[PDB]
């Protein structure tokens, strides 16, 4: 019955994906939906291209995507998205070459043997797996050569893509213009000022010693939580007064508000004047607090500004005081990336929080594994049928009952998986990470480990429970069925939902028609947001992890991986061409993390291949040990070969970049939060 | 080992030690011995002993040693020897506290138990060890408490020591004079000029852009291997001609050289005229070659000199080109430390050589595992008797087997572990290491791997098998474990007692008495050698030789952590080893040895990493043992291992970053005094 289960799930996913595709064709063909299907190119208003109206058969939206050079993507969005695209491209290339060799040689090899049905059918695809292969068979040699070739191919593609990303980084850095993050460093962990002088007088006359005639200013970090809170309160008050003024300018007859707190407690009489007195009182209070904070709440973190890229880039890898405890220095993140909150955290606090968060993550795997499986089994009562509701017995088809009992576990799992990334991002920022990009990358790494351990081990154990030498052997083929479902579920809808973009489109065209969106305020009406690498990269790493897991056992997941990453390349190329706009520009710094994962997945599932063929019990599984040690060798040689360039900007892309006498004053007041 | 061999080895070591001490204290009172027992304070003339006719002979030097502060050693020998001394002192403190708690509360527990008689031979040393503890005994709880306490004590002393060494390094760097290694970097792994243009024209006009008005000159590392050969040969000719003319002046008889048979017995040629014509020809050839190679024989390594310490120190941690394959930059070593041949090794070549050397190190790990098995076979000759009865005729009388047991295995171990360090230092120098200090510390690390694996594992396991392999006729899985483990481990513990005793007694007697370099002296003078004064190179003492001292010391440290619990008689031997080492090496450093390089304490983090590696590995050993003793302490040592890893990471994160570089305070606020910057140059010239 499992055969029918994933057959039906695949059919439903394909059908609904087709539905959303047709909707996309229907919706995007209208000019009224341009802001939701072309948020980009409206900002920096490149006039979203329509040309002729319709012919409806050819040339819909493909020529725009497939004819986009990496230079075009970098110019239009940035060099960061092109890194994600080269990640997708190298994964696609690995899987394409792997399929082109594996499948024509392993499909017939698996077809001929009949070990399954001899150890005494469940499903036909079970014949096309490394389970219909007899014990002590010569086909073990072909299988081992296959995994060996997989390792060789992925090594080659990783090296090529990593050279390419290093070249793209060196190209983007060298041609950049004057940016405020090129003249600053982020000094943390300073001692208390000696006797009476405040922190500002201490930071100065210290850097003014080390760096005479090449030091400009210092923006000491101050606890401003009160200043923040009152500031967004005042900004929201100004926004409300502005929308009220626009309403007045429209109707010229001040309407009546729903008098009260959320329309419950109060008298809204000429609310314009209420908000006016509120905002001016808030301005006075904010002025007083802003004056107060700059003199008393002066903490132990400070951005430091130099006068030349040479000095700033050189005074960011150097060690300033002969104790790693004090005056720790790193390159200042760009203003859009500084987390003023997570500064001020001393080194010991950073270490202790790092290990407490990692331990809490491990406890998260544990309290996921046992308790959430327990409560999911509890939800099975709601899943099948409940006596208490008086639902009319009209359904009467068991097939969709099976569909529901397949979805509900997956639905709950996905709900908690979507609860994850916010929690992991919040935890990542709790180690005191001083930049948004590093926080997002650490969250992605934590989610990757969680996903691998959790999903892989849990589904493997579930397969073992369903069905010691045959323990690792027989169990894995059945687990492929579950992944064939879940991969497929995330396969169609997620790419379908993003491409169709109906979920933002449902929110749009309704926030405008209803009481919301009185004034134009179109910018935040349809602001797209980032690519949110907190959810793209770890999900694609999970798909890659599964594909390299069953890369050899059941070489039918390879075609699913290829089609997944091909559709991802296509849809995300279209999106980055027309939809998203980045909020931070990390110049491809992300990608070494992706390289380390990819290699970690390859290492882990070379180990899995070793163990699984050891379950096949032939004295040649030791041949995997050279592959494991080779993965270690490749990791170290890559680390020393490229990783240096991805942490800093070398003193050529900073020195001879030919600045044009920067004012150094608009570089300042660019890190000012106020 | 049985009682006779252990006792006779201890007695022989003690008697030779006291003989050497008596010889030293008697023979140090002779003025002629000054440049032997006081090489230092003769160089840098200081009137070695102040006064007349030093009394208190056994303490004439001991009193002069216990009253010397770390500041005195730093001012007299250097800031590197003081690091070795804090290493010795902290190991001594760890083992002192460990003894003060372990011994009184652990030894009686082993003494009162009677796991012995389970044999259905040994020593009383085995009775005062783990083997005497029965199965599932409450005393193993005390033993677990003991290992937990020793781990805590080591953590405490390591942290305190590492703060102290960081303080010493800061105090030394902050007050050092104008030394040429502070203004320079070692620019290595360059590309080639893609035109008609010499390499030096390319190193310039490139750094002149990155560091304008703060870039002074740049030596390109010209390959001079054959130039070096001709220069050393010329200097040998100079020395030999000086010897000949000194002989002629001292005897007024025309010297005659019979060149042939390695220049000893051959064709008779007139000495000084031959040497003069040959030396002038050699000078002409040398200067022609130097002119021909200082230009146009360029390669892809260089040394760069800035003008201010701030720029020089800042532009050494930085990254120069946006590809780490090009313009690799590291802080320049001292001119005395640079290995000019190891430059001109591109990054891939360096990695390939590193990996080949590591693999060869593993192969020779096995090839030394073999004679370690031989040693562990020899040490238990009685059990070796029942196997291979070919040794029955030779092992008949008490005395012969006694002397073999007492001497031979220790001598074999010494021979192997003393031939090894030269090989390891040569191997490390082939990894493209660009300095002498890094090569020495890498050789020390490889020696630590050899020590741990071969010595510890091989000796203990070979003794285990050869004490049990012939008694595994029956195969009860539960039963063979206990017999194997208990009847095995304390035997290796006793052998290591003997070995460590041999080391501290004989080695420190030889070092303190210094007779071997003294027999070379007083004989290289009275015989044909040492005709001219030339005293300086006749008794030049040399370094502390950290390539051979720290390795052996860490081997003894690992052994003491071996049987700090299993057989807590090792603890006394380790304490006395390190105490005698402290005392003797103090006397040496204050008076005898003078270093050739100054690393400003960069070597101690490696020492800390080893020490913690030993602690980790033998928390693991205790975990395996208590758990092969059949009780559930298994979960009581995993927390110790986890906290060991956390301690390692925390120490690396808090202090290690301060050892690799000199901060930009000791560089700026060092208050320069108008450095010449020209005599700073031509101090890195290879000649």
């Amino acid at each position: 019955m499992e055969f029918g289960s994933f057959l039906v799930s695949l059919g439903t996913s394909f059908v609904i994906f087709v539905i959303l595709m047709l909707l996309f064709t229907w919706l995007s063909r209208k000019s009224g939906n341009a802001p939701i299907y072309y948020p980009n190119r409206i900002l920096k208003g490149l006039e979203p291209w329509e040309g002729t109206s319709l012919t409806r058969n050819p040339f819909a939206w493909m020529r725009e995507a497939l004819t986009s050079s990496e230079q075009d993507v970098v110019n239009l969005s940035g060099v960061d998205t092109a890194v994600h695209f080269v990640f997708l491209s190298t994964v696609l290339g690995i899987f394409a070459c792997s399929s082109l060799l594996l499948l024509p040689t392993l499909l017939p090899l698996a077809a001929t043997d009949n070990n399954i049905k001899n150890t005494k059918t469940f499903s036909q695809l079970d014949n096309l797996s490394m389970a219909n292969i007899t014990k002590k068979s010569s086909r073990l040699w072909a299988f081992l050569g296959a995994v060996y070739w997989i390792s060789l191919v992925t090594y080659f593609f990783l090296w090529k893509a990593y050279k390419h990303v290093s070249s793209l980084r060196a190209q983007a850095l060298m041609s950049a213009d004057v940016k405020p993050e090129q003249f600053a460093i982020l000094v943390r962990d300073m001692p208390a000022p000696p006797d009476g002088q405040t922190q500002k007088e201490f930071i100065d006359s210290y850097f003014r010693e080390i760096y005479p005639e090449t030091f400009y200013r210092s923006l000491v970090a101050t606890e401003n939580s009160k200043v923040n809170k009152i500031w967004e309160k005042l900004e929201g008050y100004k926004k409300k007064l502005a929308r009220a003024e626009a309403i007045l300018a429209a109707t010229n007859n001040r309407p009546t508000n729903k008098t009260g707190f959320c329309g419950l407690v109060g008298k809204q009489v000429d609310s314009i004047e209420y908000y006016t007195e509120l905002i001016n009182e808030s301005v006075a209070k904010l002025e007083t607090e802003q004056k107060a904070v700059l003199a008393e709440k002066q903490q132990t973190a400070a951005v430091v500004f130099f006068t030349t890229r040479v000095a700033a880039a050189s005074a960011a890898q150097s060690l300033h005081c002969q104790m790693v405890d004090k005056w720790t220095v790193t390159e200042a993140p760009e203003p859009r990336q500084l987390l003023w909150q997570n500064l001020n955290i001393k080194l010991f606090s950073r270490i202790i929080r790092q290990y407490f968060i990692y331990f809490f993550v491990a406890v998260t795997i544990l309290f996921y594994m046992i308790p959430i499986a327990f409560v999911s089994a509890i939800t099975t009562l709601k899943n099948l049928q409940r006596i208490i509701p008086f639902i009319k017995p009209v359904v009467e088809i068991t097939a969709i009952r099976t569909v529901l009992e397949s979805f509900l576990p997956q639905i709950a799992l996905i709900v908690f998986l979507a609860m994850l990334p916010k929690l992991l991002l919040f935890l990542s920022k709790a180690e005191g990470i001083p930049s948004q990009s590093h926080a997002i990358r650490a969250a992605s790494g934590k989610y990757f480990y969680f996903s691998v351990f959790n999903v892989f081990i849990g589904v493997t154990l579930a397969g073992t429970l369903f069905n010691i030498i045959n323990l690792l052997a027989t169990s894995l083929p059945k687990s492929a069925t579950f992944f064939l479902t879940y991969v497929a579920l995330k396969f169609f809808i997620g790419y379908g939902l993003e491409l169709s973009r109906i979920i933002p489109l449902i929110i749009f065209h309704l926030k405008k028609k209803y009481l919301c969106k009185t004034e134009a305020e179109v910018k935040e009406a349809w602001y797209p947001g980032d690519l949110s690498y907190a959810t793209r990269v770890p999900g694609d790493m999970l798909i890659l992890t599964i594909t390299f897991c069953y890369s050899v056992i059941a070489p039918l997941i390879l075609i699913f991986g290829i089609t997944y990453f091909g559709l991802g390349w296509l849809v995300l190329r279209n999106q980055a061409l027309k939809v998203y706009v980045p909020s931070y520009e990390s110049y491809g710094e992300m990608w070494p993390h992706i390289h380390q994962e990819i290699l970690a997945a390859l290492f882990l599932f070379q180990v899995v291949m070793f163990g699984y063929l050891g379950a096949k019990t032939f004295f040649y599984t030791a041949l995997v040990i050279p592959l494991i040690i080779t993965s270690l060798i490749f990791g170290y040689v890559c680390r020393q070969k490229f990783y240096g360039g991805f942490e800093h900007t070398a003193l050529e892309v900073a020195c001879r970049e030919l600045k044009q006498s920067p004012d150094l004053e608009e570089i300042f007041r660019a890190y000012i939060p106020h």
